[PDB]
């Protein structure tokens, strides 16, 4: 399928173990994509101060589409010293691996695979 609904665990920024995917922009780009497959992604909603606490390159979820059985339409852009890979609309968070973290909130997606 070009398309999987997904339900993400939306974290704490400071509750978040492992605060990155990798050390590249295909890295992180190709572990946020295994990790979203294999159920072990979590979300990190952006406000002030959030980025900072996290690790480059960023995985970011943004909005591709204006939201089949309540799930956002989404695909991934990845951040590294300002520059995006990828174009896409509205961030809905910044993705990070999920290793047993408690969420606060799910956010249904569906993701363009």
């Amino acid at each position: 399928k070009t398309h999987v609904q997904l339900s993400l665990p939306v974290l704490q920024v400071r509750d978040v173990l492992v605060r990155g995917f990798g050390d590249s922009v295909e890295e992180v780009l190709s572990e946020a994509r295994q990790h979203l497959k294999d159920g072990t992604c979590g979300l990190v909603e952006v406000e002030k101060g959030v980025l900072p606490q996290l690790e480059q390159p960023y995985v970011f979820i943004k909005r591709s589409d204006a939201a089949p059985h309540g799930h956002v339409m989404v695909e991934l852009v990845a951040e590294l010293e300002g520059i995006q890979y990828g174009r896409s609309g509205e961030t809905l968070g910044v993705l990070v691996p999920h290793v047993g973290e408690i969420p606060v909130a799910y956010r249904k997606v569906l993701l363009r695979k």
